């Protein structure tokens, strides 16, 4: 099956949004994005529902509270995408959107001491090689019953690039360049 990774935490923490859904997060996206939304007239608490204006690209998104921070603004997670930013302004979240579940689901790949012993260097080179296919990628379940579940990852394109060899086998080919 097919989805679009939207955030990376870690390699164990990656949240993607399965193509099931596509025409789902289109409707949430032009539904907040097309009307006039309402500025919240109080505060908000830690893991309250809402609606924030992302800074990066001007657009509405489903929000949760994560932090009360100081100077009135609050640190929030994109709920349908799974990356946090800091706002100043949040919005009443609209009554239709109540129940539907986040788009993004969390998912891991298998584990690996390299990818713990080089957490920088693993994320910097996973985030190029996503860059790559546009986060786009083939997913296969090894453990469905795990927490998150274990997936196995291979870009959705003619290289059918496997994620979780390739991204071992290009840390340890600049680690070796460096180190030997």
């Amino acid at each position: 099956t097919k989805a679009i990774i939207t955030h990376v935490e870690n390699t164990s923490r990656i949240y993607l949004q399965f193509s099931e859904k596509d025409s789902l997060m289109d409707i949430i996206c032009e539904k907040l994005n097309g009307s006039k939304l309402q500025p919240k007239t109080e505060k908000a608490a830690v893991d309250d529902m809402c609606v924030v204006q992302f800074a990066d690209d001007l657009e509405f998104y489903r929000s949760r509270i994560l932090e009360v921070l100081e100077d009135d603004q609050y640190k929030v997670i994109l709920i349908d995408y799974g990356n946090t930013t800091v706002v100043d302004k949040l919005y009443e979240l609209p009554q239709e959107f109540t129940l539907i579940k986040p788009v993004a689901e969390i998912c891991s790949m298998e584990p690996s001491a390299i990818f713990e012993k080089n957490k920088a260097l693993t994320l910097t080179t996973f985030d190029a090689l996503l860059d790559s296919c546009k986060g786009v990628v083939a997913v296969e379940f090894v453990n469905k019953s795990a927490s998150p579940p274990v997936v196995r990852l291979t870009t959705k394109d003619k290289r059918s690039l496997k994620i979780y060899e390739h991204l071992q086998k290009l840390v340890q080919a600049e680690l070796k360049l460096i180190q030997k």
